[PDB]
């Protein structure tokens, strides 16, 4: 047997906003988070846009020293999970504290760190390297920070599976919870991967989309017109909590994660296979985890990220795991609005999916001007949809052919 | 219920040999494979010596197509992943491979690749940045990889959890199976952290020995005269498989896995408690979980990473957990002749502590001149003890305060 899992606190940074309530506005009123990128000479790259956070102030969750110690990723990391376990009300004793752990997560780590570090190593030699160099920068540190400051002594990891590191984080941290390893736990993933060496990185690959002229339609999921994903930068952070005692302790809970599935594509490094096979499988993995027929769901959070070959291989995903129930349920890309946040994607994908559910409404794909060949299932272009959501799917899919599937459904 | 696991299949490149025999051979030898660095140039560096892979030939295991592509962390992950799966005698089919997964991890992934693109970046422009950057040096392409060589559709991720990743790689492996998710893992991990920003990196830290004038002595857990860890380059991976399954196909059984622990220190970014509170934590949950009694552990093999207070707060855990038993028991650090592979540490101790149990053997800790204030147990000073053994644990304590255990036991 196995034990329940709910959500009991959420928090986020996006390119939409500093909190869970700021972004989940923007999403459900179509607003694009995506801009030119400020503070950098893009002059020599193809891509001179993407998802920044604006206007994060660290010094509201650290001090100066602190924040001076840690990456981008990791402060963005921390201010999610700072926020999810105040919205949880959860306090933290010497009683429940080996009871209590972390799983935040991140596909590329701390870039801007490695990148000045680079210049001062290639400028003047090792010994101007900061001694916080590592412990600053490796992608395990939002998960030992917080818990070294909330006196955490649970499980304490971190996953890094690229764009699928979001989903999976939470996936497990349920799994540990539902086996009893840990009553608690914070999940999700962070990611600050707009420096050189990120927009150089993908733009080398000419996986981004290069529609520099209007950056707010640059993502548009399954449009005949797309070119590639968005870069976006922010954090997810969930508190996984058992449900009873979530209940003990009178916690608010949003939603009951009751499905994980994960599979491997084994087809290609970047591309995934036309037909979806994998995915449809780490669907189907989800829906049995969970004990659900596919005709429960009403709500898909898809990875949609506005590549060419990805969004076509999970509209074939979405028709084969479904059949005559994929035109019923509604599927959307909040990438079309966010941009692609990489391992913090399923982290802030799992949030927007919790609160469809809150409020029984499907966010929007923007920039679906013409659906592409196929294309055709209800993806909720342009507008918001209200509608009846009992069972939502977040998914994500991420290079190595990782896929991922949560499962949530409203808890009552 | 929760079912049983075994290890089939064990792959290994380390500073002591290109597999697990040649490798294990020098352990029992007390042979050092920590040498002053050849690949660059280290003059202004603090530290100028590590454990490297001595002709390590990728063609072995890849066309030089692929092998271009890839960081050598990669390259080493699949060249232990393939060894192990061999090994195994496990072969792939479609009515298996929905049931095979891969979790090999890193501490740091493709720095090298990282340090060469920066370069690039920074010299030329964004337009001399590879292609291949991104896939050939993220941290889960080495289950990414492996996946696609082999067809493995079963779970696919990497955790990155410093200096205890290859220990949680195949307790999370082990616990995949366990629940069902999975009938065998492929798990591990692989690190190949010297270039420039990486010495640099641990060196602006003052987190390595610097005994440039005798490198094979620089490793001496325990020994008053330690100064830090040695930074050295490998892979180990462990096919994990349930016991049912292993029985039907007449698997070669070495050993059975019984117990997994996790702890967070909750404490400081690098430094462990000196007494060891969360690694007493972690063993007590690995030694629960196994179903024993802490005096049925014959064989501990310890992190022993050769740093002042990590290898006083071992004895102090050890000591905490096993009492007057702690006098009985062998505890060794093989780290005193490979050297800390950092991500890669638990896996390859992962496998001296199963070949500990084929052959009845505790390896040594070389270099154990002078034990230090309070050092007083059988640390296996100098030369391997032919020995009984039916239980052996792997430590492993890493940056955030992250701790894992490993339990293995005889299996008739
Ligand atoms: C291209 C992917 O790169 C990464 O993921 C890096 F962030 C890597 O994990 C790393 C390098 C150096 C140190 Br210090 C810590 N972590
Ligand atoms: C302080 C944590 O205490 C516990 O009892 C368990 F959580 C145990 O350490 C553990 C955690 C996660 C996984 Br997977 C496997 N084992
Ligand atoms: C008996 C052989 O060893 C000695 O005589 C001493 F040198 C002692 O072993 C020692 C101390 C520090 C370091 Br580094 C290395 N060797």
């Amino acid at each position: 047997s196995r034990r329940r899992v709910v959500i009991t606190g959420m928090g986020m940074l996006s390119p939409l906003g500093l909190d869970v309530p700021s972004s989940w506005e923007g999403i459900l009123a179509g607003r694009s988070g995506i801009a030119p990128i400020e503070h950098m000479d893009l002059s020599a790259y193809s891509t001179r846009f993407g998802g920044s956070v604006k206007g994060f102030n660290v010094e509201e969750y650290l001090s100066a020293k602190e924040a001076r110690k840690l990456d981008l990723f990791i402060q963005y990391g921390l201010a999610a999970s700072f926020q999810a376990v105040r919205d949880s009300g959860l306090e933290v004793t010497d009683a429940n504290r080996e009871r209590i752990g972390v799983s935040m997560g991140s596909g590329i780590g701390g870039l801007t760190n490695i990148e000045n570090n680079c210049r001062s190593l290639f400028e003047q030699g090792p010994r101007r390297i900061s001694p916080f160099f590592v412990p600053g920068s490796i992608i395990n540190m939002v998960s030992g920070f917080l818990s070294i400051h909330l006196g955490l002594q649970g499980p304490n990891y971190a996953l890094t599976t690229a764009q699928t590191t979001g989903t999976h984080s939470i996936g497990m941290a349920a799994r540990n919870i539902a086996y009893g390893e840990a009553d608690v736990m914070v999940a999700g993933g962070s990611e600050m991967a707009a420096c050189g060496l990120g927009l150089g990185g993908f733009g080398a690959a000419r996986a981004l989309s290069t529609r520099n002229d209007e950056p707010t339609r640059a993502s548009r999921p399954w449009d005949r017109d797309r070119d590639g994903f968005v870069l976006s930068d922010g954090s997810g952070a969930l508190v996984l909590e058992e449900l009873e005692h979530a209940r003990a302790r009178g916690a608010r809970i949003y939603a009951e994660l009751v499905g994980f599935g994960m599979s491997g594509d084994a087809f290609h490094m970047t591309a995934p296979p036309e037909d979806g096979a994998g995915a449809a499988r780490c669907m189907k993995n989800a829906l049995r985890d969970a004990g659900l027929d596919p005709r429960q769901v009403d709500y898909i959070n898809a990875h949609g990220t506005s590549t060419p070959a990805g969004d076509i291989a999970e509209i074939a995903a979405v028709k084969s795991v479904f059949g005559e129930h994929a035109h019923a349920l509604s599927m959307s890309s909040t990438k079309s609005m966010t941009g692609h946040l990489l391992g913090a994607a399923g982290a802030v994908e799992a949030i927007f999916s919790v609160l469809a559910l809150r409020d029984q409404v499907a966010p929007p794909t923007i920039n679906l001007d013409n659906p592409d060949e196929g294309c055709d299932l209800d993806l909720v272009a342009h507008e918001a949809k209200p509608r009846k959501i009992d069972v939502a799917l977040s998914n994500s899919f991420g290079f190595g052919g990782t896929n991922g599937t949560l499962v949530f459904r409203r808890f009552a």
